[PDB]
């Protein structure tokens, strides 16, 4: 009785009684997270013989009744899978299986080469991930442009109706600061519209109507949502940011064509040398075969099968692929709290201590120029929103990353820490640092800890490359916001002080 199993497996895992696991729970409430979800996922797998994807289990929309609906259902019984496409327990993956005949009904797909042009003004527009870092303030953007014009923005969040998916999205924007929400609020109420689904189900996993409705209504999509996680793999990853991507082109092949904006990333290249990395060419021509970093692959399947659609039907597409992506500059409390940067500001201000350098000493043991490449957010959610609305035709891919030789790297931020008043002590010789820090991390509170850069410490094992500027190509995107003029900067920001300031401000005001 497979609820049954569902729970005892749930409590063994998690730490609990059967009798704290009801049904209606969610796996997140008991202590769920995707490390754990993995362990899940695989023992059930293998009790049933069917695929219980980490996806199931940690959606916001799934109690464990859910997911064991779910085991029921493949248990008797449809979409695109891992199977059909590569090869079942396949070890490589090409380009050439990711063809569009094997997500979409032959029926869109023979209608789209003669389906109607893009609306030439663009007056709604359909958002995927806009409770995610990144896809907040795309919303956000699009809504501070088009609610004055009347326009509208709808965007899909998973949950279990409606409401629960609303709420879902405007706590994302209750982060200590009053300015935000009223923001927020006051553009919302004019011009939003929230509707739960998951974009790895059919027809989003929405209602027939409103499917039908926004096929028709809508002028321009954002695809910003993706499972973003380093250790899954690939096949765990399928179904989130490669069927995902595929059930977002059906939308946008269909009535009429749509522009699509799709957020990718630079571990799509994955066995190619930076300098040997084309920023817009054919991402089909790179690395042709993969062998199974799984969100590299998954994000690179996802550009291919645009990269398809686009030479089946002229889908206009734009590529953004961005990586380290900081805090808001303006408001408070807003940061990715689970990435790697957020961690070590939280580390080194918890344990108070530094090295010298973060990066590799020169010759006579002295500090060397280096660059640390990231952007904040506020900018690049104006950047790809002014790049992608003017994308109303062909393909392009686009680079997203901090290109410049000014030496602006980890080594600055630690002397502005401390010029700022925080308690900091810097220590001459990396692996004492480093041995030192890992104590003191170990010494720390469990919640802390957990938030810490402690899980991820294998990455400062030795001192970073001393290297300024970057090393993939990113002239089409720099150059592109050039001409548009975007910010006070009309080109990518430098990282300042006033913002590695606010990083230390916005931790202390979120209670870490």
């Amino acid at each position: 009785p497979v609820i049954e199993t569902v729970q005892r497996a749930a409590a063994a895992l998690l730490g609990a009684s059967a009798a704290e696991v009801d049904p209606e729970a969610h796996f997140s409430d008991l202590g769920g997270d995707s490390l754990s979800a993995l362990t899940y996922s695989n023992f059930l797998h293998e009790i049933f013989q069917v695929e219980v994807p980490v996806s199931v289990i940690v959606s916001a929309a799934n109690n464990l009744r859910s997911v064991a609906a779910h085991i029921e259902k493949e248990r008797s019984s449809d979409r695109p899978t891992f199977a059909s496409v590569h090869g079942a327990g396949a070890t490589t993956i090409r380009a050439s299986d990711l063809k569009l005949e094997k997500f979409l009904d032959a029926q869109t797909l023979a209608a789209a080469p003669s389906l109607p042009r893009p609306a030439s003004e663009v007056r709604t527009v359909l958002l995927t991930g806009s409770n995610g870092w990144l896809g907040r303030f795309l919303a956000l953007a699009w809504l501070e442009r088009l609610v004055p014009q009347g326009g509208k923005v709808v965007v899909i969040v998973r949950g279990k109706d409606d409401k629960a998916a609303k709420a879902r999205l405007d706590s994302v924007f209750e982060s200590g600061d009053p300015a935000l929400l009223a923001h927020y609020e006051d553009l919302a109420d004019k011009g939003l519209e929230v509707l739960a689904g998951d974009f790895s189900d059919a027809d989003l996993g929405l209602r027939k109507a409103d499917w039908d409705r926004l096929a028709d209504e809508v002028d321009l999509i954002v695809h910003s949502g993706a499972l973003v996680n380093h250790v899954l793999p690939y096949s765990q990853l399928f179904g989130p940011n490669v069927v995902g991507t595929a059930e977002v082109a059906k939308l946008a092949l269909t009535k009429r064509l749509k522009p699509v904006t799709y957020l990718s990333t630079v571990a799509v290249a994955v066995g190619v040398e930076p300098s040997a990395f084309e920023e817009d060419g054919d991402i089909r021509d790179v690395s042709a075969v993969r062998s199974i970093n799984g969100y590299g692959n998954s994000k690179w399947a996802g550009e291919v099968l645009l990269r398809e659609a686009y030479e089946h039907a002229g889908l206009p597409v734009r590529v953004f692929r961005s990586d380290m992506i900081l805090a808001h500059r303006k408001y408070t409390g807003q940061l990715n709290v689970p990435d790697q940067f957020t961690r070590l500001i939280l580390s080194l201000l918890a344990t108070g201590i530094a090295p010298k350098s973060f990066y590799q000493l020169d010759a006579t043991g002295g500090r060397q120029r280096a660059h640390y490449d990231g952007i904040p957010v506020d900018f690049t959610a104006e950047a790809i929103t002014t790049l992608g609305l003017a994308g109303s035709d062909g393909y392009h891919s686009f680079d997203v990353f901090n290109p410049h030789h000014d030496g602006v790297g980890l080594d600055e931020f630690v002397d502005w820490l401390v010029e700022a008043g925080h308690p900091i002590s810097r220590v001459d010789d990396y692996a004492e640092w480093l041995s030192r820090f890992e104590t003191s991390l170990r010494g720390l509170p469990e919640a802390q800890r957990q938030h810490s850069v402690l899980p991820l410490l294998h990455a400062f094992a030795q001192p970073a490359p001393a290297i300024d500027g970057s090393p993939f190509q990113t002239k089409n995107f720099q150059s592109s916001v050039q001409e548009a003029k975007v910010g006070a900067e009309h080109d990518i920001p430098h990282l300042d002080k006033a913002l590695i300031v606010k990083y230390a401000e916005d931790i202390k005001q979120l209670g870490l």
